[PDB]
DNA sequence: AAAATATAATATTTAATATTATAATA
DNA sequence: TATTATAATATTAAATATTATATTTA
DNA sequence: AAAATTAATATTAAATATTATATTTT
DNA sequence: TAAATATAATATTTAATATTAATTTT
């Protein structure tokens, strides 16, 4: 449903963003790599953001990229991956990174990623490789 | 709830637009008819929305007329058509000849729509029978 | 979470709305009685709206006044009464004369509602005896 | 997804408000202390709200701090605790208050709050002790 | 689904029995004028049981007669009845007290049963009066 | 889950039976053509029964015939079609005559069964015009 | 409505078992208490077993005594404690020592279970201080 | 809960059995491995089901042999993998070829089998990747 | 190194049915 | 020139009982 | 004052096996 | 005017535990 917010950085408390749009501020994670870009408080900020509707919570995740939103969406659109696993696949590398490991199939860097084991970065390349990386994002 | 939206066209990626209304930008779908209507992104454009709501996702439909969206309504209020089908109905008919292919109890037609067969077509003709009138 | 909107009419398809609220245009149901005093399209108008909130849709429900909110409120937290049935009830009757016939234990008024037959008047009424003492 | 509503206060009528952010009136529940500190109505107003989504209602809850906000959450995110009964204990006790009731172990403040009684606080003594432990 | 047990009184520990029928041992709640007409523990009985499913319990009610498990059914088909004040009702009173109550309107009765308030047995009155007419 | 019942025919209260299997009695229900083939009360007797499972019940419908159950299966899988409607077409008229009625798409038998109409019975015949296949 | 099972010791793998109860195997789930009590494979045995029901699993657990079966639901009842907490604690620790445990307010005996931390112990000892009134 | 059927065969209607079990009769899915090892009709056999429960519908899949079952629990545990699949799976291969095929990771056995793709294959080896102890 | 413990924190749907290709085939 | 089975993809999803009121047929 | 019993009444919600990290031990 | 029969529109949580004021004996 909602698939940008274009406002004012209101607060900056990592992970998450209080995103003023017109009065009506979103709390909105982002990665430590869109943290990493974001102004100062109170400057204009356009975030790309994924609605993750559940039955007892709705969550705003944002990026300063569109091809991160839709890397996250693919993400989490996985058996066994969540909104805080994929987050922590795209704070610890890029999108280019990510790709580029997926298609090498090196488990090695995926490991390296706090929260992410063995088992869930074979899960990973294998839902990857079954085509959904041939075009770079 | 949300019944229409009205606001500037933020990106064109079919079959789905951003429409930034006031800064918040809405995720709609929209028919490939209406998509050849829409103006160049940045330009402001009117879309009569429809608000699908699930356990576990909030879409929003957009259509450029207002008969467009009760026949997308009237479509996914049956139980064997959801949006996907619907819009695909929407997009390889008008509403107007898709009303005389209804009337007409022509499933040759309704079968060169790309994602519906045969049987779906029969089933859309039963239930399409007397749901609206000649409009 | 949403208790009043304050936009101009955009649409009014009886018995619903469209409220331009700086560009979102809600959908919002109201009662006869409130469309009757509404103004032209494109005039600003204030509705008290009640949010409810299913597994399958989120709809807006509208009033002039917010004494109407409150009644629509209770009257649809009754194990009997809808948000059509209540609809209906504040169509056909306003806050006064519903509380009063409701004090007063009348039946055949309640009848004569369309969509309110014996049983739902005596569940109303049973229902309501001993609520609007407080006032 | 709703962290913050800054708005217009369009009406006012205990426990709740009604925040008119651009046209929109959101109805917004807020505890006494909140109640206490809000100007009159038709002045601009800031509010830290706390959305709690269920299966049949969408609920905001406003606190004049971010600080009252986190406390919040973290009270009904306890089994035994609902919004209710975390307005209550915020409506009762501030959180510096209710804070140092956690570390002391103090039951009789507690116990004073309407709608809380002996299990409760117990309940929400053995949870909040190790909930936080350092509180600015 | 089960309707009727036939097998061996196993234990006794009111409310509730368990029915050794052939090996399985069904745990069944009774009210309080079956358990004061069941035999000793280990004579056989046949109790007429409603099996009340949810999504997190499997319960069984059974009763002497199947009058009383076809009231019981019927108390627990309203709205705000349960297995619980159903249970009370047919502790409290015989099935035949109940219909004559029923139809006399007497309330004082009703009231008199642990667990029930007024409102409660005003509805519990006019649902049954229409519910059952006279048998 | 259970497909058969071989045991005592104990209570008969159309259109329910009670089938004492070594003590338990299970709760069934039959059409109309299976309760007048039905022995007298105490004597043997076998239904192939399908269990329905409900998130809020547990039913049994019993059949003299394994034809009979598949074909009350079939019927329930449907869209529209439920327990009630399948029980209803059984008794109404023969397995063999709703195939012929089927295959024919003769709507006017259908249509005399009470509670079926031609909206459904179209229904009916557009979705089982090509699923008995000649059986 | 499984309150006890009473056939005979088909398989024994720990902590399951399968009681054949005139030819249906029942796989339930015993403590380590109750499975040094056990008899040898093929005799009889008699479990008072609960029957725990999900959405998407029904499970039993058998228990020696009586008394074990009622202090694992009073366990699982609590909002923290789920059916493998309780089968833990009762396997640790005896209903005896598990009593004396929470009347006494020790922590140190309960968190020596495996599986048990000690958040879940001053939880436990809350709980169950209040629970238990007569014993 | 019901670990295993002993009972007589009924009925054999392939992929389907109706075991009959002391009159009640139960609808059991069993592989083909399982159709070429059992007895004639109205024989006795032991299977040792497997009980699948969902929110509308309650299914029971037999075995000949115990490991049969374990695999079927392990496979359908799986998040992709359902009672149809790996039924389909061991149908195909039996346990100690399939677990020697896992071992090596060998998906050209695996794709051979009817239902059975290179990304599911694939997605199986490494779910069941060597944790288990080999048999 | 190499494996063996607790413990905090996540993630949370298959089933069935149409539809459109694809390879081999009267 | 069409036919048939298989196979993968992508949807679509499940309610059910109860008042109340319409034409029709007497 | 001084302790106990009780009938409404407003809330509150039921969650279980799988990882991944840290610590510990041989 | 009294139903018959569809006919479609509509509404669709429980139970469990904790609190608190009123009453009764002490």
């Amino acid at each position: 449903m909602i698939g940008r917010l274009r406002g004012t950085l209101a607060e900056k408390q990592p992970p998450h963003l209080i995103l003023d749009v017109n009065g009506v501020g979103y709390e909105v994670e982002v990665p430590m790599t869109t943290l990493y870009r974001l102004p100062s408080v109170g400057e204009p900020v356009t975030l790309h953001t994924h609605l993750v509707v559940r039955e007892d919570a709705h969550l705003l995740y944002g990026f300063a990229e569109k091809r991160e939103r839709e890397l996250f969406r693919e993400l989490i659109r996985l058996n066994g991956v969540g909104p805080k696993l994929a987050l922590a696949l795209m704070s610890g590398l890029e999108v280019d990174e990510l790709v580029r490991c997926v298609q090498a199939q090196d488990t090695s860097t995926l490991v390296k990623i706090p929260g992410v084991g063995k088992k869930t970065a074979e899960r990973l390349l294998v839902e990857l490789k079954d085509r959904f990386k041939a075009w770079e994002n």
